[PDB]
């Protein structure tokens, strides 16, 4: 599956990813892509926050779903 994450420019990245995927995981992705350590990041998607441990498929995250990242500097 493909999804969208937004990040700080406004600028789009395109991650590849499993509905059985942990949200950390895709913390783990954006930093090898992006190299903001995962205690910096905070994953929005549908209004809220989403959890570390929690799936894709747990929040209904589909392809090419856009999930929103957010920077938390005091990490």
């Amino acid at each position: 599956m493909q999804i969208f994450v937004k990040t700080l420019t406004g600028s789009t990245i395109t991650l590849e990813v499993e509905p059985s995927d942990t949200i950390e995981n895709v913390k783990a992705k954006i930093q090898d892509k992006e190299g903001i350590p995962p205690d910096q990041q905070r994953l929005i998607f549908a209004g809220k926050q989403l959890e570390d441990g929690r799936t894709l498929s747990d929040y209904n995250i589909q392809s090419e779903s856009t999930l929103h990242l957010v920077l938390r500097l005091r990490g």
